[PDB]
């Protein structure tokens, strides 16, 4: 035994499963807005010997030894994190140690707020994330709502946009100490300036979760939340096209009233919440971050917008509804209830063809288990050199998939009856197999970032 | 740009900086009990395309689609984890989604305890970790102490802990979960004693197997999986996998008067998602499944069986030459010196000679800035096929470093001037480089798991 | 020494002070809405040997002895508490042990809600009480807002009434577990049915604080909050005209879904919060409670309404503003800003004449230390056999007092300058002395409940 | 109806039922260490017209008007309280507004501690009270344990507490305030030991003088007012006043390196109002001011000096006839029997003979439903001018009751049949009424403080 053996030789069972996923990604139309395809250069850094380095602490302020050059990669990851978002190293710091996006948000709360302090974020069915404080009417399900007292703000159901007026009214009576300005399912750009004015009135910190749109912010193709918010969090595996980690950006220097964000946030990530940093992920983020400073990444993010706008205008002419009218970023929200189908049936219909999407509730729904919409993303296929005409054909396969699920809903009743009919009825099982072949052949022709084997 | 370019061509920086890490892992003898050198097969799954998949949920119940492959990779890792520790699938279940060891422990707290409820663990300055409930008496450091009221447990004479002063403070603090785990402790823990002492106070037994994880899977050191109810661990230490976490929870059933099932697996799986974290790191789940398959092989048990006799030979070689073991022996994998002359003084002279360790507070130390004890680790170099006479030489290499350090401790002034004249004086850098030379020549000759370049 | 000596003989210093207060109450026009004049029969029961009886527990469920006949007075106090409000002894229980109104509300919260649970009450400047959860924009000042998370609902500034629509909107997003339906400064009757509909939608307990209006509810001259709310609290020293204590009324029996209010509320008062019950106060409340069942008390409460309505219509013809238009209960809220004077100056002007009132903020004020209104009560003087024509003359003295403070504000600037000018300037000091004599001579002619000496 | 009618004419019920209470207080010998017979002068101020005044606020800063008299009555009570315990007004302040002893203690917790912060007091089954932080290990009883995490302190051999096991659990629980008070304990508390043990753990010393309040004012028992920082007490026990509470807090200043004032009096006065309670009970504040004026007289010290030698004669008379004192003596005012034969069995046979006591858990009792110890009290009958030979007779009266109880304990079946055959069997009611007869004839002959009728 030496540990240098091959995965294909040491574990052919796992190498087979790990090889069956790559072809599914090659043959599938990934429309999930949160998913991308990480480059090869960042993946071989994520699966490297940096997994074998304990660097608890921070560069210079390490508690153990052996972090000679590991400190240099964390400083490199910090220096290009600010460079990718055009930040002064004297006015903005960055913490690269968050394991993912969810631990990144929890670190901001523990650093700035006391337990049971008041949190305001967009409600989950309206487009907010779990970590922005979410509670059902039955019990608290997000830990942000267990350790802190959260209260959500809703959309304007007429326009589908965030009700900034209702947020101003609600914050004046709830008196939050931190308001989250970030989205998981929202086609337009958040008015971060209006957010800042509401925060300054009730004396609250403005946290901007840049997770879905950070790649567009890095390319400067959409307004940057750094110009109004003073605490920015983001994942690095969505539009950033890197490994699964998290970044926390904070103001630094003087606000002389000093900005006291640098010391508490770094203390919340370690030693409060996390322990050993995933240095293999840090270097993978830094590889993707320097890719974000290149003119290629701006051309990539510019294409993600027009690709989402292309499918958005493509779905409209087919007779589809889009909440908030259309789209200004990377994801479109299709409203399926005007056509007689719901997101639950459509998500299962499109998945059996390898068009991976996700259900999403629409303003006005009262069903939970049967949402009337889907969230379709662009940056996944756009990294595969997809362009406008390619996304127009993606929607053509969507419609022919929706049209299938429409006639199946006429032959079936409950949702449990629906998923059993798509696999039993060979007349529909063959009709689904035809679009599957016609979708997988259209998808394999496009290049795929990363390794060609695994 | 396609995303398939090599790291050496795309980021010529990050390529060199990582090759300096693998060089350091080969140039030096790593002896931090928590560190290890993972196998090449597992890291290929760590740098996989599974980094791209969003699989929020669990096998069976998932909120997305296109998860056909990752579902079987997760169920494979759960079955490989249950087999690696010889657990009946009907009596035990495992969640394989925690990002690391620290998040795995916080998930068990959120699941079984309400906010500000009471836990008990051995103190960090007494051989514990931050995630067990450590507060600095002037500040609440870890989030284990901010969201849950923890009482630190600590006997300095026996070298062991005070396993009945814990029972003394048990009924007077009345905890709901006591932690039986170690971060810097050389002896075993009476797992039959920790259980009944939790039953008389109506508490839950939590075993944090993070350091002993390998010595338990190989059935060479007694296991907690029939005395404890919930078990958390790292896939990092002694298991030689990627950096992630595991939560071993009981499952199943007897109320003979007037049926009594376990209530664990629905709450801890809800704590991991959607409470604490979001999208699982499938590349980490697949990587640790490779290490778990290796853990069921006799090649891993003989590797484990070597670690104990390597640590025993490590302590005896130090015992035979004027060094006190803070236990009277060690069946674990680490040592505990009483450096009869301090702790923080040895690390600087070691890491400059390409040998890294960490400070350790010995029972009786009145300080924390200049402690008196080093914790050296066997699993790291044992994975490089180190054996008895190979480790006996390692204790002789530290000998010349500690013996030169005792000469610098006789000079200079406080800890600041210790590290000052080392990288400044001309004559002192002679024994620095000579001992580093022979240490590098002795280390590079051993095989190194993982890739050859990165 | 024997302890049977007279207060006039044992302590002539305290007997002098205690005698100077009674004449101030005899000579003064008490317009504070929360104040009344307790009868002699209830006062000599409040200052009796029942002070010398430890009866911790409840009748029958006593922990010590000696409560032979003390148990009978608590059952008598309970039986007439329900009788005074026309409650079925099988559908309503009552706890008479609360020391006062503030401990009564805190007992309801601790019995029904967990720490940091969500509370909704009327904001303090809008007419709510402290114990209904009040927080400034700077810090939490009420213990209800420290142990529980409170959020206030506001008035409709156009109509001066509670904004039930905004409360329905706010409760749907705040998700409270208890909503308070009670007032301290509100001239109209709360729509308790609308309150109940909002509580049943967000699944919250409806607590009605009957403190100011319980005498009107006992006489059945205003709608009873018992017909919609299931938890009712009240003081017994306002319109109840008894000692200073508190009552908690709760549903009992079946809601078979049982009502689980009786056991938890009785446990929160004792042993959770309070200790030894003030049995002298319990019997004093029972004396006043049986007075509330008499036809005299209904004629008294009927007069309190028309006396408040008389002064309300009297103030209107003098050119005064009343928020919410007028009055439907016992207290009128005068808005003084249309006349150029504020409640701070008027309260000090009327106090120096022995017309005791209190400042009160008005909808739209932004001054705190200079409120633009006053809260004038009726049940205090109405118990002195005051009638409509008498209250019309009370307002005549008010106007001539306001007219004084109007011309003083022209000769002065800051509020600290104002209170120093009313005592220095002998030209105004004599003008105030004239209305003082003309007010005290009008007040002494009316009878005064209680002892004629102390 | 005018409100000036006597209680005997208005409520002929309540008149008779109270005269049965004074009859019972005269017919029987009260020996509950907490009970007392208040003076006639204080109760005249308790049944005063000050019950009618709303004086929310403090002398100087009040939110109302017409408080000229009650302001001086409050400042008089503060000065009489500082003098009664010999405190410099510049070094000590007192708040006289707590409704009772339990609210006074909760106010000190809210003022100096944040929610869920940590306190330490002696356990209720070990001689404590609920307000010191008692939880039933299966439920959190007192609100001291619901809003603050309390650890109960407890040595059964010495009879005393374990005054260094408290130090054993001190640094391991790290409280912010330890309580030095007693509800059922016969010895004194080392006040110099409680202070330094709180200083090494950075805690506050709270002395709850509720039972020893009289023995401290008379300067016959050592005082905590130069070792402790905050002191709470009842005006009820040994002080022979109305039922209320007092909060003695330090005030004033020394930072010789690089001025250091006390930070107590602004927070505890804010905790009493407007945090916890609202309107003060001015009739109680005036009543206790009368008892405080009596406490500064030599007639009260010789009364106090009698209580100790009465309790010492009470214990020695019991010691001389086969009874064990749970201390080895008593300098307090209470006893502690080991009833060598139970506790709950004696109270029923006593209160039926017109002598009342209470259960007391002796160190070593495995039960709580049938404890083994009675706590008899001296201050009650000492106030009736009881002396040595008078109390020596009281121990001889209980003798025949306990000796008949040992015969019933030899019969019947469990505690249920003990009290069953007492009020049912014909022959058993003979020694019942005979011993009650001579006990009533012996009790009615002594003078009784307070009024003659009520
Ligand atoms: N934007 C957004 N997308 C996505 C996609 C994946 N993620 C991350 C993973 C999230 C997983 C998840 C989601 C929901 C619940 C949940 O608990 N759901 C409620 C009903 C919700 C609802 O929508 N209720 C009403 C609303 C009011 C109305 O309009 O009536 C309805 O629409 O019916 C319930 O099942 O109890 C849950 F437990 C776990 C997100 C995200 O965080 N954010
Ligand atoms: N109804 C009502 N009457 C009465 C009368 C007596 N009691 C019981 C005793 C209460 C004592 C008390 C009252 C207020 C504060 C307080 O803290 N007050 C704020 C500013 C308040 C305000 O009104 N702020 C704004 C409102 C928003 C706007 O309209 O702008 C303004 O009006 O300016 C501050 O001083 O900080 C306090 F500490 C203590 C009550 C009661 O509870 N209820
Ligand atoms: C705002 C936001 N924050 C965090 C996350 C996820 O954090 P992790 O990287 O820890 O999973 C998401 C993705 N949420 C799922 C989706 O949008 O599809 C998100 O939209
Ligand atoms: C006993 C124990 N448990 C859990 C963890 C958490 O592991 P992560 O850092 O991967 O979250 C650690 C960290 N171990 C630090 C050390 O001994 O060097 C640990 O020592
Ligand atoms: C609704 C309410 N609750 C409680 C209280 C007072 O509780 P205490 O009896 O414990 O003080 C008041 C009187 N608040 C003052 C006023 O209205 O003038 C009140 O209006
Ligand atoms: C030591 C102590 N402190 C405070 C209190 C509270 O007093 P109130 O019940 O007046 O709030 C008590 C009650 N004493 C009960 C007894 O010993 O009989 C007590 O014993």
């Amino acid at each position: 035994w030496t540990g240098q053996e091959s995965l294909s030789d040491s574990d052919p069972e796992m190498w087979e499963l790990l090889q069956r996923e790559k072809d599914r990604q090659c043959r599938g139309l990934e429309l999930i807005a949160s998913e991308n395809f990480c480059s090869r250069a960042a993946l071989e850094a994520l699966g490297s010997c940096l997994n074998n380095k304990y660097s608890e602490g921070y560069p210079g302020k390490r508690y153990y030894g052996g972090a000679e050059v590991v400190d240099e990669i964390e400083l490199l990851c910090q220096r290009r994190a600010l460079e990718a978002f055009d930040l002064d190293p004297a006015q903005w710091g960055v913490n690269v140690q968050p394991y993912s996006g969810s631990p990144a948000n929890l670190a901001v709360y523990t650093a700035l707020l006391q337990p049971h302090d008041r949190i305001m974020g967009l409600d989950l069915p309206d487009g907010g994330h779990l970590t922005h404080g979410y509670m059902s009417d039955v019990k608290r399900i997000s830990a942000t709502s267990i350790f802190f007292e959260s209260m959500p703000y809703k959309l304007n159901p007429k326009t589908g946009l965030i009700d900034y007026n209702q947020l101003a009214l609600t914050a004046r009576l709830f008196r939050p100490r931190l308001i989250i300005a970030g989205t998981s399912a929202y086609a337009r750009l958040i008015d971060y300036a209006r957010m800042r004015e509401v925060c300054d009135e009730v004396k609250a910190h403005l946290l901007a979760d840049m997770a879905h749109i950070s790649g567009l912010v890095a390319a400067k193709v959409i307004p940057s939340p750094f110009k109004h918010a003073d605490i920015v969090t983001t994942t690095t595996h969505k539009t950033l096209r890197g490994a699964r980690s998290g970044l926390i950006f904070y103001r630094k220097g003087v606000k002389e009233i000093p900005y006291t964000f640098e010391d508490r946030i770094n203390f919340a990530v370690f030693p409060s919440l996390q322990g050993g940093p995933h240095n293999h992920a840090i270097a993978a983020v830094a590889v993707a971050l320097k890719q974000a400073c290149t003119p290629m990444f701006r051309e990539y993010s510019l294409q993600v917008l027009k690709n989402a706008r292309a499918m958005a205008d493509a779905l409209l002419e087919r007779g589809y509804s889009l909440v908030s009218g259309g789209t200004d970023n990377h994801l479109v929200l299709v409203d399926l209830r005007p056509k007689g189908l719901d997101g639950a049936r459509a998500e299962r219909v499109l998945e059996l063809v390898s068009i991976t999407a996700n259900k999403n509730t629409c303003p006005g729904d009262r069903s939970t288990i049967t949402p009337g919409g889907l969230r379709l993303g662009a940056p996944a296929l756009t990294s595969r050199q997809f362009r406008e005409d390619d996304f127009r054909r993606v929607v053509d396969f969507i419609d022919e998939g929706v049209n299938i699920g429409l006639e199946v809903k006429s032959k079936t009743a409950k949702l449990q009856d629906f998923k059993s009919f798509l696999l039993k009825d060979s007349e529909t099982s063959q009709r689904l197999a035809n679009l599957r072949q016609r979708v997988e052949q259209f998808a394999r022709a496009f290049p795929m970032p990363g390794f060609d084997e695994h």
